[PDB]
């Protein structure tokens, strides 16, 4: 079909997603893999994973827009602390782009956001999820203090995910920061390149922790290998769950397998997201609108590298059967600050709408 703007696409039903992408980019992302992009990507996961095979449909409808349609319920669960900002940012689009379901909006926005992160895959995007659902129940969202057994169980119960798929999905922590885990600091990044969809998170979680970016006593957090911060350039934070996954026998080799393997990581993330984005639905009942997902920013193609102040002697390895790759180290004796802003600065306040969540 040919859309009003003259864009030729796969199906007429995909046309409305074009101005929605444009509005999202102009209004909240500005084509950056920044704060607002990060929060929406997190929302795609919190929306989708709230489903349970064993509990039945009454527990939650998966990728169903429930966070937007019931903004006062799930966003106030403690495991959803901080999700309100992303919900409040997407609700005005739901009201404006009113031929697109809340559920479709959430998944598509996540694909758009990810496209701004150099190295990310161009996600599959199927459309047609209904605009009516129920509020999910509490306890369906994995938490950083959770054990690996509990985490893997939750993912298997939600949609049959394998441990490979689970770790694949955690490539999103390559473009992720923490605002709620520590009450004193904000935007503590999970890797030294939170604006780049690279494999640094996999490497950096395997280094010996040497301090904390904030307090040493936060639930769900463990020591960080790069805790130095200054001004708004908060130090790296390490989640207990990421650390646990990197060292548990079930997932240690998969974790290490993404180190310095960009295309493998990206391809695996795309495959897992294909499954996550249609939880609560039969994919044979959704139309393919992948062609209206923006083309992602390409990676530079550079190998993963040890950040300054770290090196191979700092590795805590847990995969007996696979050789840890030979990597270079960025020159310098002391840790480099991790920039708060995509353009290297420390001042870049994102657009935030007030709302019901
Ligand atoms: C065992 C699984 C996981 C756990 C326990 C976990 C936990 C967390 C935690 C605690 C935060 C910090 C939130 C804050 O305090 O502001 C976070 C942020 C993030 N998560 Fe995860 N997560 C998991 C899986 C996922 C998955 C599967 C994705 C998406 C595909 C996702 C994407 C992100 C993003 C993008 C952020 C950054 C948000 C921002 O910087 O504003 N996470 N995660
Ligand atoms: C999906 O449901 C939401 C919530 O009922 C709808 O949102 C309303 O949209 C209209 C414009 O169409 C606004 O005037 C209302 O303020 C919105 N309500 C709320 C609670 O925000 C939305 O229109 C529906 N979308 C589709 C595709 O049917
Ligand atoms: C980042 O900054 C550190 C100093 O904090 C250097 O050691 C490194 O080489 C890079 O310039
Ligand atoms: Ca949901
Ligand atoms: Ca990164
Ligand atoms: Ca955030
Ligand atoms: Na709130």
């Amino acid at each position: 079909a040919v859309c009003p703007d003259g864009t030729r696409v796969s199906h007429a039903a995909c046309c409305a997603f074009i101005p929605l992408a444009q509005d999202l980019q102009e209004t909240i992302f500005q084509n950056e893999c920044g704060e607002d992009a990060h929060e929406v990507i997190r929302l795609t996961f919190h929306d989708a994973i709230a489903i349970s095979r064993s509990q039945g449909p009454k527990a939650g409808g998966g990728a169903d827009g429930s966070m937007l349609l019931f903004p006062t319920v799930e966003p106030n669960f403690s495991a959803n602390n901080g999700i309100d900002d992303s919900v409040n940012n997407l609700i005005p689009f739901m009201q404006k782009h009113n031929t697109i379901s809340a559920a479709d909006l959430v998944q598509f926005a996540g694909a758009v956001a990810l496209s701004n992160c150099p190295g990310a895959p161009r996600l599959e995007f199927l459309a047609g999820r209904p605009n009516k659902t129920i509020a999910a129940v509490d306890g369906l969202i994995p938490e950083p203090q959770d054990s690996v057994t509990k985490i893997l169980q939750r993912f298997e119960d939600a949609g049959g995910f394998t441990p490979f798929e689970v770790v694949s999905l955690l490539a999103s922590h390559s473009v992720a920061r923490a605002d709620k885990v520590d009450q004193t600091i904000d935007a503590a990044p999970f890797d030294s390149t939170p604006f780049t969809f690279d494999t640094q998170v996999f490497l950096e979680v395997l280094l010996k922790g040497v301090g904390f970016p904030g307090s040493a006593n936060n639930t769900g957090e463990v020591a960080s290998p790069l805790p130095l911060g200054s001004g708004s350039d908060t130090g790296e934070m390490r989640l207990q769950s990421d650390f646990a996954l990197a060292h548990d026998p079930r997932t240690a080799c998969i974790w290490q397998g993404f180190v310095n393997e960009q295309a493998f990581m990206a391809a695996s993330f795309r495959a897992a997201m294909s499954k996550l984005a249609v939880l609560g639905h039969n994919r044979n009942s959704l139309i393919d609108c992948s062609d209206v997902v923006p083309v992602p920013k390409p990676a530079t193609g550079q190998p993963a590298m040890f950040p300054a102040s770290t090196g191979p002697q700092d590795l805590e390895l847990s995969c007996p059967s696979e050789r840890f790759p030979t990597l270079t180290t960025q020159p310098g004796a002391s840790q480099s600050l991790i920039a708060h802003c995509p353009d290297g600065s420390m001042s870049c306040p994102g657009v935030q709408f007030n709302g019901p969540a």
